[PDB]
C-alpha cells in the first residue's frame, strides 16, 4: 500500500492551520486593541 496521500494532505491541514492561527495572531500581536476597543464600546 504506497498510498500516503491522505498522509502528506493531514500535514497539510495541520499546516495552513498553524501558519494560519500563528499568521493572525502575527498580524494582530497587540493593535487589536482598537478593533476590540470600539468593539468594546
Amino acid at each position: 500500500a504506497d498510498k500516503p496521500d491522505l498522509g502528506e494532505i493531514n500535514s497539510f491541514d495541520k499546516a495552513k492551520l498553524k501558519k494560519t492561527e500563528t499568521q493572525e495572531k502575527n498580524t494582530l500581536p497587540t493593535k487589536e486593541t482598537i478593533e476590540q476597543e470600539k468593539q468594546a464600546k
